[PDB]
């Protein structure tokens, strides 16, 4: 008996959004996986979507795997800054597929748009994928020409099924529902006598925030108290459930938007409606996850499926109107082409994001959010449900990263990572470490006080060894200097220890430099 795998990835979901992670959002199917499984509180991704994906599916750092910076932000020709998963890496599905696994995917790819970079070309026997980093959840497209804001030009509903670039979408297309139908179709059509690797990367709860009315309607008024009232509920509940320490000091909320109590009644009603919509996206995703899990359960296969759920990065605090490289004139265009009046928020012809204060409610007590290298952007909820593993039913604070997944699943599938050559081309070997020892109860963790780990994206840096972490946030968002935090004592990265622990910081700076050098950071 070799296990199946089901790897589920939410897009921009916050740490505490889910019930079992302290949330008020209805997430029954995940909750059952979570409570019975092992919930991780110190599992890390990268600070953004394609870099994290490239890590998930290779076992090594994104600067090596081809996604040194996002394809949207370019460096060109430099090795590892291709904008797609490149040929210096072998992908997890490619390895499993050669060792007998049915490799199935329905979801967001974000690892390349060209025929030779598709899920189909990178190891997926069957795939229904959105290739870009985002799109209108309903397939409603604005006009595409030179004047179209760059962020919208970058996010058409460009879907593929295997080799076929789809020329249209079914009527009633809603992303999370379509990903559910398709993964379910592929499972129903599988060879029932061989195991599967099912990849279910949703695009929910990623902007634009959109969900079926009948689900949003369930959260009517739930968010009228605003994002700071929400953060306080989330923090109380995280403490209550044992996910963060009872005495944790939460990092302060930093936002340049007007605070909730400064907003006029209409502004509040609309931002509350966006968080209602967001909630509805999470529940609806959860509901599609339940369709898949329930089918597997009825087939007598769930207990022999290793189930991993994770978000791909921290909650999305961005103001898309603030980076002019997303424009020109994003708001003016949206004003001319979309209907963001209150009643319409959440339909196909709205386009909203919920902004820095709602995001920060879900990353608390961590500092900031997506696209930053602080714990807010990189510490994400994750759970592992596999009953043959001995650590199950508990909360774990042991360090782990997204790069650990590939070695774990290869391990469990009984497949050796090929080493430094594959198909004759020279390739990278995983920087992650298999969780098998730790999850089978042999060891306390998969990493230790000497484990060194690096991040670097959008000019921001982090370097971590054991539980010490240094951070570099450039201007205008940080001091453009190295700050040092003891994450065991200060998980909010509030208390800069550069002055009191300068030796330790210089050690980390040295490790940072090895990292820059070993991964090809520019
Ligand atoms: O927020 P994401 O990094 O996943 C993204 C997607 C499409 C365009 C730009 C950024
Ligand atoms: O900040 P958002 O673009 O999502 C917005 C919401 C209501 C009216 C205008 C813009
Ligand atoms: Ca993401």
């Amino acid at each position: 008996k070799r296990p199946n795998f089901l790897v589920i990835v939410a897009d921009d979901l916050g740490f505490s959004d889910i019930g079992t992670f302290g949330g008020e959002i209805a997430t029954p199917n995940l909750d059952a996986l979570a409570i019975a499984g092992l919930r991780l509180t110190d599992f890390h991704t990268a600070s953004a979507a394609s870099p994290t994906r490239s890590m998930l599916l290779t076992g090594t750092d994104h600067h090596i795997a081809g996604i040194g910076t996002m394809a949207e932000a370019l460096l060109e020709g430099k090795p590892g800054y291709e904008g797609h998963l490149n040929e210096r890496v072998v992908a997890l599905p490619e390895l499993l597929r050669e060792a007998g696994y049915q490799t199935l995917m329905a979801g967001k790819w974000h690892l390349g748009l060209k025929p030779e970079q598709t899920p189909h070309a990178r190891g997926f026997e069957r795939s229904f994928a959105l290739l870009p980093g985002a799109a209108n959840h309903y397939g409603f497209e604005p006009p595409y020409d030179e004047s179209t804001p760059r962020i919208l030009k970058g996010t058409p509903a460009l879907y593929v099924e295997d080799e076929r670039y789809l020329d249209t979408l079914p009527e009633g297309f809603y992303s999370s529902d379509a990903f559910g139908d398709k993964l379910l179709q592929y499972l129903k059509e599988r060879d029932q006598s061989r195991p599967f690797f099912a990849y279910l990367p949703f695009s929910a709860p990623h902007w634009p925030l959109q969900a079926p009315r009948e689900i949003v309607e369930k959260y009517r008024g739930r968010y009228d108290a605003g994002p700071e009232a929400l953060r306080q509920e989330r923090l109380a509940r995280l403490k209550e459930l044992g996910l963060v320490e009872a005495d944790v000091e939460a990092h302060p909320v930093l936002a340049l938007t007007r605070e909730w109590e400064a907003l006029e009644d209409e502004e509040r009603a609309k931002s509350a409606r966006a968080m209602e919509v967001y909630a509805a996206m999470v529940e609806r995703m959860d509901w599609n996850i339940g369709r898949v899990v329930d089918y597997l359960r009825r087939q007598g296969e769930l207990d022999n499926t290793f189930v991993l759920f994770m978000s791909d990065n921290g909650a999305e605090g961005a103001l898309l109107e603030a980076f002019p490289k997303f424009g020109p004139d994003l708001l003016d265009f949206l004003d001319r082409h979309y209907d963001n009046s209150l009643e319409n928020i959440g339909r196909a012809n709205s386009y909203v994001w919920y902004g820095p204060r709602w995001a920060q409610a879900a990353t608390a007590p961590s500092r900031l959010y997506k696209a930053f290298t602080t714990q807010g952007g990189i510490r994400v909820p994750a759970l592992v449900r596999y009953p043959r593993l001995s650590r199950q039913g508990a909360i774990s604070h042991a360090f782990a990263t997204v790069m650990d997944v590939t070695p774990t699943l290869l391990d469990l599938a009984g497949v050796r990572h090929p080493g430094k050559r594959w198909r004759g081309r020279e390739i990278a070997e995983p920087r992650g470490r298999s969780w098998l020892g730790w999850l089978s109860g042999e060891t306390e963790a998969a990493h230790d006080e000497n484990t060194v780990t690096g991040w670097g994206l959008f000019g921001m840096r982090a370097i971590r060894q054991g539980d010490w972490k240094a951070v570099y946030l450039p201007a205008p968002v940080g001091p453009a200097t190295w700050q040092l935090y003891d994450l065991a004592r200060d998980p909010g990265e509030i208390h800069d220890l550069a002055d009191s622990q300068p030796g330790k910081l210089a050690e980390l700076i040295e490790h940072w430099k090895r990292y820059v050098s070993d991964t090809g950071v520019v």
